[PDB]
């Protein structure tokens, strides 16, 4: 088989579509995401074109029976696995190609507001021009979709659209066709807030009682043991994530509270000091204005990294 | 091949039956379930019919490829299931059966909302989309649905595996698509969560309670805040065994409530020492005494409340 | 290609054996192991019948596509078997002498009650499902079951490997089954357990127990906490190499009755603390010298009821 | 089909270029990396030459089996690369374009000395063997090696890809054989190692140093100890993400050394309580006071000494 | 196609070699590593023999279809070899030259004793069962048997990759067997155990021994619990990169006796404490003294003692 032959100079446009039919595995550390959906193909191919003497309205191809172009994935891990479900040939000659395939989509995630973050998932579709002739792809809006059961465990799913004008380029002496699939997300943040969140915050208020006690012993304790809870929350924070060359947003809150950890044992063995040098009175105003200082820093500081972040 | 053709215009019957030979690896995380089972397929092929007498035969013998087999297809999987065909048989009239053993992983969502003490209704989605030729439905032959006696899934106790006998019928790209829902019910085995997760927690938050008989605010602090980190392990270890949810789970719930314990507790070991430190014990003694009642009160309370919203 | 025809009415009988040359990955929790084996097949199909003067050959051999072969597959799989055809060789009464090499990942339920000094009986099922030319019934060739001396499964100990050589024969939709059942009876080496998991366990109680010689409240909240926290960590990790079960383990028992013995412990450095406070330190001697005694005594006690209960 | 025949008495070039697609899954711990990318082979095969104007056509297509290609594999891949060919077209000449688009799993090592602000070159070695009729030699053919703008590798700036022009021929099993090394310069991104890791663990260090302005044995042993502690964490959370290495990493020895820092000030902390217990405070109060200036000097001054012996 | 006639009665005489390209994934664990290679095979088939100089052509070159391999096997892999056929040549006597480069996941068993201190000697069997015509029996051509240089598995050393020339020859299943052990000594880089695990655990201990300079109970017991509960860390970091073994490994029988030294030292810290309260302080002061010397003399003569036993 040879590629349709063209009637002028005219490149062949090959009409696609994508219909999601499943969605799952969206790893934030690997930054791939899998998908189940129906690839629909379709252009014109006079070779294949009389209904009327015929009495067939449409005539039904099996894949190597007819010329079928070679549409790739640019961002997947390996090929796709595809099934042909039907090739429908019209009178005119025009081709109506289905598969349904699968397919591990590499897709580059912005953790910047992490868990408060929205991601847009590409599937770049892409067809690269034979000796014969120029393929272009093109955009059946009417064969774009995602099935209402698709779910994302941890996402709400937005919208799933394409970006109509193709990105027609030179690659290795030969040109190329490419459409942008764009699937636009949203994190369900909720849960992050009982298991992560509070509990960080409960330990870090239970580290500023030792500003109503003197006793050194019981705030090295309160400290030193709240900073080590605060710890395993920073390592259970990063193990959900990838190493990233910039800060995320649970990042700074996570790193920050590590300076009003050392600044809280700064205050517990100044206070400790004073204390056994016999200037209690001194102290107490140094962790008088800490009960003070403590909260409304630790505001403040948060709303000028809310600022930068959102 | 192409697909039996229609007398009239009616659309063509698939009868189904999917028989469960095994279950297992059903993943809270991922929301998915691995399955090994038998599917039933049958249809009329006029076609294919034929005379007992003059062919000398009461059954006809079949290889896939030698005859038409309609698409059908599962809507929940992860990738297309792996299927080897056993047996096509056609009876004189033109009737096809079909049986295929096949095995797939299948997505299903689970609600976790009163986890450990849950229940579950996996489906499995059969489907088929029809042909210019034809119109494609299916149906239910429930002689053929079923599981196996020794069918397990680890963790849970299996209920039922019926099915929705009337197909969700409806358009997807301009032709019909005829969908079938066999539906497996399941409950959770809470058992082991008793020893393992329920109950070590409450002693180390009966343990923390023990600062109510003590006016030592540095052994007050070591029980306080080494309970907490322990509740903190058991909070972790919970968060790993399920998915990011939406929504509260019961044991969400309880583990979440138990912080505001340890928190309220701090206070009251705080104010305790705070107040003898200022020689004045009486007042302390009076919180002290009031905690060792509303601690253990409020705890059972808010619980009753918890499992009356939950269940 | 169909079934040999019968000579009278009987039905074919497909003799079977096993030979095992790898065991591996036994997984507690998935309740799989993966087998690397020989199947072995025979059956008479009269219609392979040859001359050895006119073909030239005493035994024939063929391409498993050339000739009838019947459809075996094994129930308890995750998938179809990866198989190899070794040989096909028919001799001139039509007798089919058919070996294959598989390698397949079975699932086996496991009875964790006394683990970690448990036994299990593994299965792995042989199935064949009749046509309707005729039934077919598996056999088992005990010449040819069996495994190789150098087959070891990491942390067990291969007791036997024999086959239940009478098939279960049922009807499973509108046709005959034949299975057959083949049982590895392992032991596990429970030698590990003893200095990784229980003697390290055992350790920490008794240094919570020298809080019984201690009237220094701050240092016993110390030694029982700590102690109780290293505990839950060792429970962590005992859970983690186990599977849900809707039964309490031996194991299970233990570390969940030795949870009652830290709170118990708590209780007693708590009474003990409470009464010195309140000027009574003879009173809390006797209860401390009391449970010197009684601690030690109740935990073997409870360890021999717990052991008997259990072996 | 057989090799390209020579004209006189030279090997066959067969010219190659790589262009990357995708670079992910950058393993440390097992020294790989996963490529997808275009594989591109040009030779001239005279066999397969014509005339344009008798032809009609100024460029003629094949079937990868119609016409013989070189066997092309690659040395350090864990299995054969899977690949899909794209477009074989012949010329005049009978010059032929073969393109392939393959996905494989490199296996390269890596110089974990400088982690984590390591550079490193990781190989794909392309290899092809000679035939009895004639030697195969490989080129480079610069004009088709590049890769993608939008190739990006998680964790990692890529810096180059190019090949080493010069192929290494050796006789390996009595052939010979042409190997070409196309390198994929990478440097690490160390920015999130600053506030996850190495920023944390020098707070924990500062933390225990507030013991040299303590006389509390008690509140010191809690603040040495507990810091220790934490420094395990992340010495075992560092070594989770490393191989085992034959030779130190900066990181390892920055936190080997931190160790050797606990352990003095742990000595320093039972010396002061020791002479304080002795009557003699005095003395420990030198002791202590000389710590102060000490342990941070000598701190830094060692790590100016590991700084200069890893850069 | 058919084995080849023998010329008398003789078995015919296949020839093995392996040659390593890439060894990787070593999982102690498992007990498997992964291994890419050259497989060659050589035996004499008269019916493709052909003359020199009437031919012209010095050798042929067949496609594995054309005619007839011998089925080599590997025993102990997981899953059947993913081979790809490089190769086949046959000399102008029939002497056939066969070249395949596989990639395969080998189980071999691995002897934990002296760990990390320990050696090994992985195994690669290679098999041939042999047909009715004839008995196939291999041997190895030491010409053909060898490793690339740059192969390198990961924190290990390579020492020798030889074969055990004689093949042992076995009846299995009625008929016979022919198995060649190719053996790969490789010895554990045990560098980083130093400085990671054994260092850590010997500083933590010495750390617990700074209490027989304390007359602090309360400082005492945080020392010597604190330290306990890091060896327990360690102690599970350890148990996780090995498989549960049937006997003690060095580590193991180490990582135990520092329990005991422990339990030994809370008795020490509690005697003390008891003698202090019971108003005899000069005795607590003669064990406290001698504790300073036994505990570490104690320590190194029983290190010594399980050295020797090991070593
Ligand atoms: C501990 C520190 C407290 C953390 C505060 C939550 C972060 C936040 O306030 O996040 C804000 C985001 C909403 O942001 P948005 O619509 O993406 O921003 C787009 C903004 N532009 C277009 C202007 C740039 O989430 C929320 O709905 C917040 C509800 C969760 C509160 C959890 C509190 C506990
Ligand atoms: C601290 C709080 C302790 C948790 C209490 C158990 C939760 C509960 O009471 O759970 C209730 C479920 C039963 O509910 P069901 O059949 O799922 O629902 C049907 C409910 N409707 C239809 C009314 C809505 O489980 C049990 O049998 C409880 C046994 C566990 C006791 C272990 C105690 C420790
Ligand atoms: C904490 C409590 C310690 C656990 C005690 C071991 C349980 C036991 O005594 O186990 C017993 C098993 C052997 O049992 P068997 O052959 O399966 O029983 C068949 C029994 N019938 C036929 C009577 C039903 O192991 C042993 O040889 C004991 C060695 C372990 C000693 C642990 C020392 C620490
Ligand atoms: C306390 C220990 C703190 C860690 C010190 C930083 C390591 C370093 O000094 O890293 C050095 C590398 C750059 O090195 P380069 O180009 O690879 O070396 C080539 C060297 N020759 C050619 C001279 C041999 O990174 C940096 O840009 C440093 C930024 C990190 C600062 C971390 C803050 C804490
Ligand atoms: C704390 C306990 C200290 C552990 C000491 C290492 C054990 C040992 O002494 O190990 C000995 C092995 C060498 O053994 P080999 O040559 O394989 O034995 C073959 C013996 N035959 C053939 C005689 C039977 O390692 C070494 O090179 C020791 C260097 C490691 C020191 C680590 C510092 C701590
Ligand atoms: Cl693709
Ligand atoms: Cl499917
Ligand atoms: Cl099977
Ligand atoms: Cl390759
Ligand atoms: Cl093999
Ligand atoms: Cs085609
Ligand atoms: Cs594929
Ligand atoms: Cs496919
Ligand atoms: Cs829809
Ligand atoms: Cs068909
Ligand atoms: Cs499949
Ligand atoms: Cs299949
Ligand atoms: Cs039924
Ligand atoms: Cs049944
Ligand atoms: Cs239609
Ligand atoms: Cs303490
Ligand atoms: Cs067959
Ligand atoms: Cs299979
Ligand atoms: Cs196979
Ligand atoms: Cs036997
Ligand atoms: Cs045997
Ligand atoms: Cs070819
Ligand atoms: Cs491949
Ligand atoms: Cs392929
Ligand atoms: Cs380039
Ligand atoms: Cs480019
Ligand atoms: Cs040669
Ligand atoms: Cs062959
Ligand atoms: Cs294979
Ligand atoms: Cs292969
Ligand atoms: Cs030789
Ligand atoms: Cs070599």
């Amino acid at each position: 088989v040879s590629p349709p032959p063209p009637i002028a100079d005219e490149p062949l446009t090959v009409n696609t579509g994508i219909y999601l039919i499943e969605c799952y595995s969206l790893d934030d550390k690997a930054e791939t995401f899998k998908v189940n959906a129906f690839l629909s193909l379709s252009w014109k191919d006079r070779r294949l074109a009389d209904p009327v003497r015929s009495g067939v309205r449409v005539k039904t191809y099996e894949p190597e029976a007819i010329w079928i172009p070679e549409i790739r994935f640019v961002n997947v891990e390996n090929a796709r696995d595809a099934d042909v479900v039907d090739i429908s040939v019209s009178p005119d000659g025009t081709v109506q190609y289905l598969e349904r395939f699968s397919a591990r989509v590499l897709s580059p995630l912005d953790f910047r507001r992490y868990p408060f973050d929205s991601q847009t998932l590409h599937i770049y579709l892409i067809v690269r021009s034979v000796d014969t002739r120029n393929i272009v792809l093109a955009v059946d809006l009417e064969k774009v979709g995602k099935n209402d059961d698709v779910f994302l465990t941890g996402w709400d799913i937005e919208s799933f659209t394409a970006v109509v004008k193709p990105a027609n380029f030179a690659l290795e002496d030969r040109l190329e066709s490419k459409l942008d699939y764009q699937l636009r997300i949203s994190r369900q943040y909720f849960s992050y807030i009982p298991n992560i969140i509070l509990p960080m915050l409960f330990i870090l208020f239970i580290s500023w009682t030792a500003f109503w006690s003197t006793s050194y012993e019981a705030n090295v304790t309160l400290v030193v043991s709240t900073l080590i809870a605060h710890i395993f929350f920073n390592i259970l924070v990063e193990t959900n994530l990838p190493k990233t060359p910039y800060m995320t947003y649970t990042g700074a809150i996570i790193f920050m509270i590590y300076l009003f950890y050392f600044v809280a044992v700064i205050e517990v063995t100044v206070q400790h000091y004073l204390k056994v040098e016999s200037q209690p009175a001194r102290a107490a105003s140094i962790t008088r204005a800490s009960r003070i200082a403590f909260p409304v820093v630790f505001l403040l500081a948060n709303i000028i990294l809310a600022f930068l972040f959102f």
